[PDB]
């Protein structure tokens, strides 16, 4: 009377939970670092602070490469571009310049507060025509985005109507939602097991995008001249003429161009529908909201950047809002460039790690009660000045793969809330349903759609 033969083990049922909910649970039997293999390949999964910041920041260079996915290699043109190159000349010189093309926007005629405040105007003046009405603002947001990121690039920007907006959207959508089904971090690869269309699928949004990529592309040739690099698509090509010219092909910037429109509208349209879900179940944080900005900033102005050294509150919503429903809560995955290690134990060369950032956000001996939005976390005692109350917090990575758009991100969501917070109520609507903030985990941790009754402010409509 023996045990039986036994082939194939996993610690949890695929597709019940969330995964990170679910790696963050086995931490408690296991540890704060453990493997699963799934036939010849190995992933380790990281969910302590320290032992991350050694494979981000200490170690770094060692695990900077990216795993290969069917997916991936689809939407990334065979791992072109910044987010899912491997580690490699391609991948390094494309994101200095992405990164040095943010200059260009550091003051001038060009400033990237006023980009995104020219948008945000237009968004306010847009939400005002539903003045007493209840609707999803996904899609607005969603254009004025996509419209800074146009600016960035391209110089250009879209009118109000424009169908090709409606045509992104779609495909931003059909992406995502067949990147993956669970997280991007996939236990068991169910896409090459059972008979199934999701490739295809995914195949035929990213030729839509893509298609629509080129077209921007030869009219842009043809605009380009050497004298006025003014946006991305300018330092891509202004660095593609001095040239080691392989790297720059047609490709590789517009799957580089692709990564940085994907990235710029779908994580700031995601956070800033989260901090407007939190808020709704907060009214009592709302409140003193409203009280600091009509203190700080008054009906005299429009909030600008500078005002996030009075607006405390608000940046501190928006730090607890990253905390709580972190972007990217599997960051995306790293890979062992070369044999290494991390706590002292061995990691081999081509080891997948993730890192568990749900689990840095959640850790109980880091932050009290981790369960709750509670904004005031990142208050010192009096609410004078903003703190760092736990150094397990990394909603936009570190080292070598971290985020490149921090700092455009930040301002985006501080400026959208600061403006919308002045000239609008946000109330739930008149059927009294909350969003729910449980998510969807995709490659951004989605929130549902759910709608707002908005209406501009007695005290804005005042000062005339
Ligand atoms: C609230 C908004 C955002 C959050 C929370 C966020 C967070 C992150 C995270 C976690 C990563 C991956 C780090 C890793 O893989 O170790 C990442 C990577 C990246 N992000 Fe952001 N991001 C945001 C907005 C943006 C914006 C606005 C842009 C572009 C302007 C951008 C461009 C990129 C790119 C290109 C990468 C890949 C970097 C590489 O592999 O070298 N992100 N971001
Ligand atoms: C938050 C984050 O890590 C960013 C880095 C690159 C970003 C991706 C880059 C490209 C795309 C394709 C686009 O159509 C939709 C979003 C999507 C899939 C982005 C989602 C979020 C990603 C993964």
């Amino acid at each position: 009377l023996l045990s039986l033969p036994l082939v194939g083990s996993l610690p949890f049922l695929p597709r019940h939970g969330h995964m990170h909910n679910n790696f963050f649970k086995l931490q408690k039997k296991y540890g704060p670092i453990y493997s699963v293999r799934m036939g010849t390949k190995t992933t380790v999964i990281v969910g302590h602070h320290q032992l991350a910041k050694e494979v981000l920041i200490k170690k770094g260079k060692d695990f900077s490469g990216r795993p290969q996915m069917a997916t991936l290699d689809i939407l990334s043109n065979n791992r072109k571009g910044i987010a899912f190159a491997d580690s490699g000349a391609h991948w390094q010189l494309h994101r200095r310049l992405a990164m040095a093309t943010f200059a260009l926007f550091k003051d001038g005629d060009q400033k990237l507060e006023k980009i995104i405040c020219q948008e945000i105007s237009t968004l306010c003046d847009m939400l005002a025509t539903h003045n007493g009405q209840s609707i999803d603002i996904s899609f607005p947001v969603f254009v004025a985005v996509t419209n800074v990121i146009s600016l960035i690039c391209f110089n250009t920007s879209y009118k109000n109507g424009d169908p090709e907006l409606n045509v992104i959207q779609n495909y931003n959508e059909g992406i995502i939602d067949n990147l993956s089904k669970d997280s991007l971090v996939d236990l068991v690869p169910w896409l090459k097991i059972f008979p199934n269309k999701t490739l295809e699928k995914l195949k035929s949004h990213v030729k839509i995008r893509n298609d629509l990529l080129n077209k921007i592309l030869e009219n842009y040739k043809e605009k380009f001249r050497s004298d006025s690099i003014t946006n991305m698509l300018d330092t891509l090509m202004q660095a593609k003429m001095n040239s080691d010219s392989e790297l720059l092909s047609d490709n590789h910037i517009l799957t580089t161009i692709g990564d940085i429109f994907g990235a710029g509208v779908e994580t700031t349209t995601s956070v800033v529908k989260w901090t407007l879900a939190f808020l709704l179940h907060n009214p009592q944080v709302k409140k003193k909201l409203y009280e600091e900005i009509d203190q700080n900033v008054g009906f005299s102005r429009t909030p600008t950047i500078s005002d996030r050294n009075r607006l405390l509150l608000l940046e501190a919503t928006i730090r607890e809002v990253l905390r709580l429903r972190p972007v990217a809560p599997m960051l995306i995955p790293h890979k062992a460039n070369v044999d290494s290690s991390i706590g002292e134990f061995a990691v081999d060369k081509g080891t997948e790690v993730i890192i568990n950032l749900w689990a840095l956000h959640h850790n109980e001996k880091e932050w009290h009660q981790p369960d709750q939005f509670m904004p005031e976390r990142f208050l010192n005692p009096a609410g004078t000045q903003l703190i760092s109350p736990s150094v397990s917090y990394l909603p936009f990575g570190a080292g070598p793969r971290s985020c490149i758009g921090e700092i455009l991100a930040r301002q985006e969501l501080f400026l959208i809330m600061a403006w919308l917070l002045q000239r609008f109520d946000l109330e739930v609507p008149d059927d009294g349903q909350l969003p729910s903030l449980e998510g969807i985990p995709k490659v951004v941790f989605l929130i549902d759609s759910f709608k707002v009754k908005i209406k501009v402010r007695q005290a804005w409509r005042e000062a005339q």
